């Protein structure tokens, strides 16, 4: 009935995210869908006392300032938090996030073999992409904890904001938070070389200042992670280059195809039982064909490329995966067509075999 | 103070639409149409000054008299809930005030074609209500936001100046953010709304570049983003969204647009042919493959050709096409048919 | 008060405007000419002395401030007056112009028939042009006046500065003025959709916004009047037109053909008697053939449409006025020259055998 309790059934119950608003009862999101909690439903008085009982006196002035407030706390032996407190219809609201310290394998995430193998690569840019709450953190901090347990290395991620927390193993670990830690993703990319980092995580993708430190990184002989908003390889690869003038765009990809390591599309799709996510993930792995295509601006023709190294290289389009969550039917027919990229092509594959 | 909850319940009970108050004349209600003035006084600039700035806040009233204008919305327990307009005429306070009707109405009492329903249901994307002031934008959002707090299990932030339809909790948590009351600014409060885990969100009319590039970066990210511009078709509002950035960041908004449109909707209200209330006429815009390649390539024009031939596979249809039906179906005067359609050559052809 | 003596003469003598400066005698504004009243010259300690007269502490101070003032006041018994104050050669001077309470009617204006019909559309765009002081104020008085008596419906005006005022009828009249009821064209323009208007007036069509404005009000089922310093219909609709870029000049076109209910041109010409003006005003409603011409970019020859049609819609060349003003003899043959847009035109028409 406190805050206390409603965040420790969150952390109980598996929830990502706690909701605090007038007339509605607390609802904790599950797999990504909001539930509500067995409770009267509160009104402004109680949204008010429920969120300022985790704020220090300085944040409540801050708050009552802007009527917008984020930050972070921790509740001992318990977890850490993401808090954002604001104002609708005249009463205090707020959103609550659990940030674990401990990350599940990739096993547990359903993530093919070959995300344990681009873990384990010395060099270059590994792409992680996808829509918000597709798994991507969750992929990134499974990736940095076993680069955190194998290598003696010093690991640098800028995070916008942090999701995941990495204690130190055998790697030496500094997380950067963007608006806290840090000013901006410039300023940490800024100084970013003169912190002897090994692997850097950048977050996103969001300007081309930032796609240049991550290719400058990835040449200089370190592991750089970056993310995306991209639903496919060849929709990421694209969506780097054409960000630049045209005609600096034959440098982009030249630069692309020398350091690129894999680019990771995951989306979460709902189980046909109507319980839980299943990960739908694309993967391509750079062969020097692929290479070569890149540099030949033949970008679309990599499609072609994913569909025949399953063996070799442990690629995987995203139809070839959704052709295998339909066979062992984890996925509905109408949830597979809506996210095919091209349906008549996962269509005629179905028919056939 | 009391005299302004008294007219307003005399506007409801005699169902006007419009009730104003300005100097030099009694308060007037329209009534199908025509104004009424009611049997009492005319007011004088302190009568509608006090009026006005009983149904104000502290910030309103300061807020009003910093730039001689203001919007508002404000509802009255048992009565309705209202839209007002203050502004200054001949050196006083003037003011007109709208009905604002608690029950939210459906789609189909509302004139909608069923392809609004189907895009209530998308996942994510940007989806688009346009047309100039009181076209049926506030109506159909509601209508568009209440399938989706009634069918899903999501987050659905709105962001308004000021708040018209309220959105009682169903399955969704819908939390209203009016500007200037509840948040500074439009910019503001998307400078937030990436932290509130939001699934659906309302970010208002794309008034300037800034709220643009937010409102296609949330709709980029995974998350359904409903927005207004004053246009007043599918591919006139598809030209203005490009046309305000610098030339050279233009392509690459043609490409974030062919990847993330879902839907344009370019409404405007007629007078029915009955002589009483007034129909929705509606163009309906839904991308489809053969669209996106012409948003990318720079072809926005040949995408009306496009509508025209996609009612019955995507529930595509023009203007010309929407009242072209509502004219045979007699629901609309030939003079209003007319006189709105932008090619009244074509819907000729389409009447032979 | 000389102050107070001085507008009642102005007021009594017919004058538009009264001037205060140094060095000179007081002079009036009457028929757009200057003429001095019959008193010795102003120094600076007279033209300091008249307009402080009529100011407040508050404007007293604000023009110190500034050298620079704009103010209105009413004298009661008289009328209500616009003033502007400013300084010169180290001096005070002082314009005054008056703003009358009552409208004359359009026939006391030489406002033909088809303009009282012009004002009975429901909707659309009516423009009045001319260049300044050629009665374009007076004209959107008259019909708003008609407006006014004859609707249940809401006026609201957008004037900088309000020239006439209009106590209620039949109607709702609420008028903006730019720099005190509200900040500027846009934000009044901003917010009228809101203020639930039948009928609107948008003054001067300065640039793309505003006529961007007045092309959505045409378009949603209002009546919006505005005006232009054109001196022709078809200068008129050329010039709306051509203040878009290349690639949009097509749709305004289209807008313009589908909305425009009239357009009104005008001039005050001098009377034949020396005494008085006389209104010159081209007129052209559209028909179906008009709108076309319009969409189709043969804009130049919507002229000869005109030339035919006053009988069936109304319409009057600036010729056919000057016609006109020439055989009542309200006008010189110079005069009427000196204005026609095409002189052997209005010589044919002169040089008639169906003259009468």
């Amino acid at each position: 009935a406190n805050m206390h309790q409603l965040l420790t059934e969150l952390v109980n119950r598996g929830g990502s995210d706690l909701h605090l608003t007038t007339n509605s009862p607390p609802q904790i999101r599950i797999d990504g869908k909001l539930l509500p909690l067995d409770m009267p439903p509160l009104n402004a008085v109680d949204t008010k006392q429920l969120c300022y009982s985790i704020l220090t006196e300085q944040q409540k002035h801050k708050f009552e300032e802007n009527n917008e407030l984020d930050l972070s706390f921790g509740i001992k032996g318990l977890s850490r938090f993401r808090g954002n407190v604001f104002v609708q219809r005249g009463a205090v609201a707020g959103v609550f996030r659990v940030i674990p310290y401990k990350i599940l394998s990739f096993e547990e995430l359903g993530l093919p073999p070959v995300v344990r193998e681009l873990a384990e690569k010395p060099r270059g840019l590994v792409l992680v992409t996808g829509p918000t709450g597709s798994g991507k953190s969750t992929t990134l901090a499974a990736i940095i904890d076993k680069i955190n347990t194998d290598r003696h290395e010093h690991i640098v991620t800028v995070e916008d904001p942090i999701e995941y927390l990495h204690p130190h193993k055998s790697c030496v670990v500094n997380q950067r938070e963007v608006g806290a830690d840090t000013k901006s993703f410039k300023n940490a990319l800024k100084y970013i070389l003169r912190q002897d980092p090994d692997v850097v995580l950048v977050g996103e993708l969001r300007d081309l200042e930032t796609i240049e430190a991550a290719l400058t990184l990835a040449e200089t002989g370190h592991l750089c992670f970056a993310t995306l908003h991209t639903n496919s390889a060849v929709q990421t690869i694209n969506r780097i280059v054409d960000v630049f003038p045209s005609y600096q765009q034959p440098q982009v990809r030249a630069q692309l195809s020398f350091v690129l390591e894999g680019v990771l599309s995951q989306t979460l799709l709902p189980k046909a039982s109507g319980t839980g996510r299943v990960l739908a993930i694309e993967v391509m792995v750079p062969n020097p064909a692929i290479r070569n295509l890149i540099r030949e601006d033949k970008i679309h023709q990599i499609y072609s490329q994913m569909q025949v190294g399953q063996e070799k290289f442990g690629m995987m389009t995203m139809n070839q995966c959704l052709y295998g969550l339909l066979q062992k039917r984890h996925i509905t027919m109408d949830v597979g067509m809506g996210r095919s990229p091209d349906p008549d092509e996962l269509k005629q594959m179905l028919t056939s075999g």
